[PDB]
């Protein structure tokens, strides 16, 4: 699991920074990644990575901004145009299923995959047996969510040498001790299947704000998170000092600002970082390209 | 008057070329830029240009097509971001206003000028004592057109020779078409979409595209002065591209092959 920045800068492009958007990979989670926000050339950005439109499976919205949004067209038209055949799903503020029902629509576009919309509201916005998101409305009047991607918990993985070892080939019956079933084996013998498996894996947790502004509701959304990636400064100090501290309560493990206006240059960036870093060692001031490792434990 | 290349890519932008932008660079005979086809992007690459979003006085859209107005919302927001007060007109086909409209309707974005969204037809789509410019109905499936930019010929000053207006035309994205050739009638530059090389005349039929020796021979039955070949697939970039201009330049002796920032210029024949 990792964090790798396409965009960075705030309202318009800069030759420095793009406007924002971040990609979760999950490729060895779920063999995709999910993008959080999607600015004017986020596709293209992503022709100097690894990272290609048909490994998109989801596209969250945090702000109905246009520096969120107005790669999103280019993006699933793109990844029609390359084949791409693997359900994706956008979920974003509403307004957000016009803005790309619309222009899809007008620009005679003809999907080569099926894409599901959710105009999404504070709660649970989705959830598998392998993650879990929720939305939060941040600041008290807009129209912002901020979202939790929360990995659940992993059940330990199966000790298959040992297994073998003990003359037990792969098959049905490594399914049954998977579950923790007792098994009688061809050759008589009575196994735990619980003795064969490695304790569960905690799961990690990426927390992206949407908004400039704090809020406790950010902080009990960020609470233990390994990762809080959060909106530095507006397009147009103490902000980025106020996410320190909530980093802080909150307990995260890690602080990353990003969405940077060009009012900040080379040395500013750094200022900014310090700024945080003061009152929460470990905060970073994303850069475009910069790519963050969210390890287990 | 000279025509800067921003974009010159075939459907999806691509390391080496981006999708579709035109600049038509009008600084010294209206002080501002026109844009002929605005796909994702255009803005960003603008910022490699001395070219800004306050000086796009009008932008044309051949057809709507994603690479080729993708790039609008941003645009438009980025002139209004930066302050700009300057009535901005975008032509395009029918369809045009509702992704304007819409894209700037749910980002609450409030623009710092006054637009104006005209749907065109064929015909003339504007028109004034120092340019007209005309669009005709292309060959692509969708609804799609070609643009001819014909500046109006002047007396001579307090005298001096009389002055020749001179003109471009934009084919847009489109199968090899005579309504094209016969509007771009004795053009100065012809701007002509060469998707395909020359032995690809079956995959350029099913896309709706031209292929290098189509263009090639558009410009030569035209009288065109110059062609320049756009709109490139990737599967020509680097050396190969010059053999896409080499089969242009077999046909028409002045052709060449557009490259990302190229800028070429329209002289007073
Ligand atoms: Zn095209
Ligand atoms: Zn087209």
């Amino acid at each position: 699991m990792e964090l790798l920045f396409l965009g960075t800068g705030a309202g318009i492009p800069a030759k420095a920074r793009n406007v924002t958007s971040v990609a979760l990979k999950l490729l060895e989670e779920r063999r995709s990644v999910w993008l959080f926000d999607c600015g004017e050339a986020t596709q293209h950005q992503m022709l100097h990575t690894t990272i290609k439109p048909r490994k998109i499976e989801k596209i969250f919205i945090t702000h109905m901004h246009g520096d969120h949004v107005y790669g999103l067209p280019g993006l699933l038209g793109s990844r029609s145009f390359q084949g791409g055949e693997d359900e994706l799903t956008v979920y974003g503020p509403k307004g957000i299923k016009a803005f790309i029902e619309t222009s899809l629509a007008v620009t005679k576009t003809h999907l080569t995959y099926p894409l599901a919309i959710q105009e999404i509201e504070e709660g649970i916005v989705f959830e598998d047996d392998q993650f879990i998101v929720t939305a939060v409305s941040v600041i008290h009047g807009v129209e912002a969510f901020g979202y939790r991607v929360q990995e659940k918990d992993v059940p330990g993985s199966l000790k298959a040498d040992v297994l073998k070892e003990m003359n037990i080939p792969p098959g049905p019956v490594y399914q049954k001790i998977k579950k923790g079933e007792t098994v009688t084996l061809e050759d008589g013998r009575i196994i735990n299947g619980n003795d064969f498996l490695e304790p569960p894996k905690k799961g990690r947790s990426v927390v992206f704000s949407g908004d400039t502004r704090v809020s406790d509701k950010l902080k009990e959304l960020a609470r233990d998170c390994d990762v809080m990636v959060h909106e530095a400064t507006f397009a147009k100090h103490s902000t980025t000092e106020q996410a320190a501290v909530t980093a802080k309560e909150a307990r995260a493990k890690q602080l990353i600002l990003t969405h940077i206006s060009a009012r900040y240059q080379g040395d500013a960036s750094l200022e900014l970082q310090k700024e945080a870093v003061d009152v929460f060692p470990n905060s970073v001031a994303a850069y475009d390209f910069l790519e963050v490792n969210v390890p287990r434990g």
